[PDB]
């Protein structure tokens, strides 16, 4: 029993986080193999290996070359990393959730899980100095990462990019008039973490009554909430048939949460509707899949 | 900016957990140098429950009923001691990633980071507290036995807690690394039951900072209290009482933001009044206590 936002085990990941150090910037560098991974901020970014200081727990690496790719810099180092694990570099959609391994000068001071908002942001608990965090998956025995921190936006919220140094969002790596869209709240999230709280006993929220998706669809316009999708639907199967109460039965309870409100009542202990718990997070922490 | 429930990286606890086979029960262990820290209900069968005698089972056993896993090799038991409600596996390799580390024992409020585990493979890591009634609200399936609490301040891991059950709420119960249990509970399959909880009232305050720091004060008002009287509101909610002690471990941040902490009283009175309206505090539509002044101070 219970209900946390669980992160993955980062250890695999602390072991490749560096510190890097252009002049007088310092951030934090992801070191794979003979490569240091980091935000080319560091540093028109077009216009010597040397200037690049490297270190690795209290050993200086040697920059051997250097090159860009997108908004990435990769520092070719002249060692191996003997502790890199097995990893791809992955590209996730909005509504998708990953740890972050959160760290300064090099070093990790902590671990969140967060999720990919639709307005391409995450919420994420970042200060000076964190930009070159990352943000990842497990998978078996492979690490997926799929976000780097680059930057915090007026509102308190941050922006990055993949691994290939493509932002998510239309954020740009500069001083400039930058913001983050309206956001929206993850339907398909919240509809699985309802599907977790029948899992752990709370059913309060149950009715007898069903929806069609189009009209669902008509309240969750409404209330700011993304549209749901057949995929959605099909992809909430296996919940649905744990509990025994279809899709369409749970969005008639979360249309009457939206229209109502919790009247004094709680759902995992929380007031507010929770959408940061994929489909596949609630799956797992609700069946113990172990790295 | 921002404010995330934020745990200790887990790759040093990562590199210590062990699966332990005793006949047909399977939980984890804690290996650290020559030894193998689990729980003691390993050499129980599900009937020994309801009134084992741990000392009787324990002497019927030898080294070799006691299976160690880690990773894919078999360490090799040669000795075992209890202490209290833990049992200590003496095997035959030292744990080479064995980091820095401490036994503490904390006390009600105090926050950690939990590892869980089942088969001695970590699945995930979350932040907890040490509930006032001694329980902690963690999220434990079967098999998760021996998943270990710890903080790392420094390059120290300081272990606090080692799981051994779930009461029937769906709350969970353990000990600390030298088998003594936290709470009133026993290793025992009987009612003992989890006390009325309360609100961790220093942590709610600590939180209030928080968002004070993060550039929010819609909840301040122009009023104080007493201690006196903000405790005697303070418990009709259901909040732990606020002694001296708290008022001192609040310093720092009443400098740090200028608000004295029996002004930060008198929001908390309010908003225990009021209620939010609508608004939140950090993302959060209820009052937060799973922070404490120095995770507060960590992380902001
Ligand atoms: C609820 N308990 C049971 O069904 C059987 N239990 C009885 C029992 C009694 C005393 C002691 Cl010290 C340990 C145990 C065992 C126990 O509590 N282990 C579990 C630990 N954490 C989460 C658990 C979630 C679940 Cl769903 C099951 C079992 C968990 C085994
Ligand atoms: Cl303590």
């Amino acid at each position: 029993s219970g209900f946390r936002k669980m992160a993955f085990p980062s250890g695999k990941v602390e072991g490749c986080m560096v510190q890097v150090t252009c002049g007088t910037t310092t951030l934090n560098g992801l070191w794979l193999d003979d490569v240091v991974y980091c935000p080319r901020h560091v540093i028109n970014y077009e216009d010597s290996n040397h200037n690049f200081l490297v270190q690795a727990g209290n050993v200086q690496l040697r920059v051997i070359g250097h090159s860009m790719q997108n908004c990435v810099l990769k520092l070719k180092v002249d060692t191996a990393n003997p502790k890199t694990p097995k990893y791809k570099f992955v590209r996730i959609q909005p509504g998708q959730t990953f740890s972050v391994l959160a760290c300064y000068n090099g070093s990790p001071s902590g671990v969140y899980q967060c999720a990919m908002r639709p307005n391409f942001t995450i919420k994420g608990s970042f200060l000076n100095g964190s930009c070159g965090s990352v943000g990842f998956n497990i998978d078996y025995d492979c690490v997926s990462f799929c976000y780097m921190h680059h930057m915090e936006l007026p509102t308190g919220v941050h922006a990055g990019t993949d691994l290939e140094g493509n932002f998510y969002g239309p954020f740009v790596d500069r001083q400039t008039a930058q913001a983050a869209g309206t956001d929206t709240t993850i339907t398909v999230n919240v509809l699985a973490w309802l599907y977790a709280a029948v899992i752990n006993g709370d059913r309060w929220f149950l009715n007898r009554f069903t929806t069609t998706l189009n009209d669902f669809n008509l309240v969750a316009m409404k209330y700011n909430y993304e549209p749901l999708t057949q995929d959605h639907v099909d992809i909430l199967g296996p919940l649905s048939a744990q509990t025994g109460i279809a899709v369409l039965d749970m969005c008639a309870s979360l249309k009457e949460l939206l229209q109502n409100g919790m009247n004094g009542r709680t759902i995992l202990g929380s007031a507010l509707l929770e959408d940061e718990f994929t489909p596949f997070d609630v799956v797992r922490q609700c069946s113990g899949v172990t790295f």
